[PDB]
């Protein structure tokens, strides 16, 4: 995938609907998670990259196997 950490951003806020200011896309840049290394985040990764918000990151994760594979 090896996308810039930039357009990792882009593709949750255009995904989740979520601004860059989300817990999400903080935990996700704080960890140094790139778009790369999504697919490979299992649902307790993002479970911290969402901040304990669960919905966020079943929906986040869902999301990432489309991303992946579609």
């Amino acid at each position: 995938s090896q996308w810039s950490v930039d357009d990792v951003i882009t593709w949750c806020i255009s995904t989740l609907e979520v601004e860059e200011t989300d817990p999400l896309c903080q935990r996700l840049r704080e960890n140094d998670i790139v778009g790369d290394l999504l697919p490979e985040l299992c649902l307790q990764d993002c479970q911290d990259l969402c901040d304990g918000d669960l919905n966020k990151a079943i929906k986040f994760k869902i999301l990432i196997n489309k991303m992946r594979d579609s």
